């Protein structure tokens, strides 16, 4: 009846070099949607894992640095966990790191170091009120596993210190998902 | 403050005879809405149970067969608990039983045997996301008892093997409802 | 099977000023009928609580005074529990408190004090013999919940000392009613 | 990191005098919205408390009578807790107290008595279905602290008995709020 | 890291009426193949469950009778478990029940009764030699889950007594399968 | 109510390259003012946290180097904790490390190594006498949270060995502050 597993994807992230002489920050964000982890299935089974319900238990975000350990103009930034879908506005060179004081902030060391965050994300159930459940096991909502309109889950704010060089990362995101209700259809012939 | 009780209703259901040779299934669905269990009130008490809030603790679905124990071309099918309001599409003769592999499937025996299911159903709170609470007691959402526009609760998918004969049933649905906040008005 | 609840109604009561000089009392009486607490329902459920039988466990009579704490010509009277439906004849200015010697008498203070009584009342089953059951829990009679012609229960004699001024009360009566046998009918449409 | 705190505001309420001779009740209602307790902030901290999320643990509604203890035509009303945003229709002189039989009812004494209610209110999350969580602690929904458009929380029905006099109160609402996720921005210059 | 589940299918079986007057038996066989339970998937996930390996733990063969409990010319047959893929030759009216003395034989009551067998079947690994493992759990072979042409497992010989009437059945086959090695692909 | 929290800010520091032959030290200093951590408020809540009083428990000073770990001409320097606002005089290239024998000295490794200090700083109460309290919890002076002209706290002296290459750091200063007496004003509208 229940199936625990782990799903992953890796995409590129560049912070383009700047020439601002004062410390600045590249502010951005990250949501998580199961459509980017589970491709569509086939025939009478529209998704590739044949289950009717899911809930995302945990997300791990890993920033795998591309820069060599020889690279200079090293900086210091912040990742914070944003559970209400209310991120700081996307900015190229903000004059301060807007996430540093966040209670959930962790320091990102730049540009040749790993960084990861691991936490329970929340679904965006109503973007007007922006409400979510307390971090939990037994009482977490079950969601329908849809084919294509899956609800955004929510997650992570970032501010990377700008540099005189480019700072490239491979980002790997991994969802620890609990699926429920085996639904495999089996047509004949 | 609380009131636990049980509301029932009965309706007919006929699977119509077919001539298709090979096995085939009549796929349907079932929802439960308190509108059908709870008639309106009168005057200042707009509902027959004078309470402000309720939740549905359990639904029991009973299929009481009409066919006699003598009837042939007996079949086998499935019921499944669908808590997300995403049922298999309605179908007169699907070439397989699309519910048979469901985790929540129970076997239905046809045409002259009883079948029942008993589970906690879920309200349809947002049909786009289709979210629901884990099976629980004290943490279950309370709902407003509305005179008319009450929310669908969600439940049961079905597949009856088609037959050379008609297969008629009386379906008795029973909700075990918890009501809260007695609200009786008493004009003069 | 059992539903224990509480139903209330509030009504006006005025004791009109006099200019008799000698102390004199307004004598009256109080019955309790579920018709006054339970309106009619609609359709196939002719009463507003859908039960077949009932009995009244306790009644509470509250005299809420309207007169201000500054009102003079204070006076003294009596409330008595009368379970046999035989109240003292109603009177405007009787020359004594006809209830002061009753075993169940409690003293009413006038005209700005609260006064409450709490007791098991009895149904008026045969007004000629006027018999009733001893105050008791498991053995108390069950009565059919009628729409229309519910039986009086019986309870309270009052004698308020009259005064140079008007004495006004809001009276709130509360029945603690046990209901039995859920009977809800559910027609279609 | 959480911060518990208490927030208050005070406003007037008047029940205008009437000449209706029979007992009648002024019926109204109270919702609670955090926009009225937390003013707007300044600069890059939009809200005067720099937290990302809140939830309302408790609400105290206090009715502070203005009328002096010498006032006459005293009355008796009702407060009830309404958690589904479905109150009785506002009415100047209803012929009964519509809230007296409510399970959550408390008696209100008029016109010179203090009345409080204290309880967990509920956010108005969908006014079509009007659902809410059972009164809990650690499972309670978290909400985004908005600058402008916060969600009503829901709460209190009232029925005051009408009077030959004006009946004034200062009402003081007080929200016991829990805030979560410190988020202070510190731009430079 | 592992995933137990259950997969089911149903099909018809008819034993056509005869007028041979002395007792005779309709003799047949049953093999089980996971292609019939587990359809193709999509894209880069060629199977509808994304596992690399499986093994079949157990099969249940359920003969659900179609004949009504009123039907006469009732008879008596045999099922047997054949683990080595060597069944008695298919026959219409064999003059004895060739499975009745088999150690694994169970009795089949005809025509209106349920019958089931539940056992560990075996893969057909080499059909010249026809070897198989002792019924086990932790030493049981893993097999690749193929898209295409999965290996038969082996299983059930039947012998139903013939009748003056037709004898129809819905046969339900159920595979308790254990999958291993989640292998889901996720192209962008 | 006490509210315990953390406030940070980051700024650049560059030691400019020299061609002095012999070992020389760039001597400098650091004070901490909450002005630089807490932007102003708005309306009747003139500061971004709404508390009347504060004291600084602890400061973290972090030197996050910019130079790569490949850089040569490495050196060795000193930090020291100066609680009496009496720092060695600022100097481009002093011919010794003036803080090496301080009791509170920690060794700094240059130019690619992190360095931190964590200590209880002291307010500058009277810079004629320069007095401070011994490091404590329950006895530390409370100070008023001012909008504009808060009191320098004091702290850290630095001596970095000069180099043939430049040596940049991002410096992150973090104040662990305890605030007391919630004071939020809530006007209407």
């Amino acid at each position: 009846s229940h199936f625990n597993t782990r799903l992953s994807r890796t995409f590129g992230y560049t912070i383009k070099r700047t020439t601002v002489k004062t410390p600045s920050w590249a502010v951005d964000m990250m949501r998580f949607n199961i459509n980017d982890f589970l491709p569509p299935g086939g025939g009478s089974n529209p998704r590739s894992v044949p289950f009717e319900y899911y809930r995302i238990r945990k997300v791990k975000v890993e920033f795998w640095p591309c820069s060599p350990i020889t690279q200079g103009d090293r900086g210091v930034g912040s990742s914070a966990v944003i559970l209400d879908d209310n991120f700081v506005t996307k900015a190229t060179a903000l004059t301060y790191d807007p996430y540093v004081n966040y209670s959930s902030r962790h320091t990102i060391t730049q540009p040749f170091s790993y960084h990861s965050r691991y936490f329970t994300p929340k679904p965006v159930l109503d973007s007007t009120i922006d409400y979510f459940q307390p971090n939990n096991k037994r009482n977490q909502l079950w969601l329908r596993l849809q084919t294509a309109g899956n609800v955004d889950h929510v997650g992570l704010g970032t501010a990377f210190e700008n540099s005189i060089y480019d700072q490239e990362y491979n980002i790997r995101v991994t969802m620890y998902v609990q699926f429920r209700e085996f639904n495999l259809k089996d047509p004949p012939l």
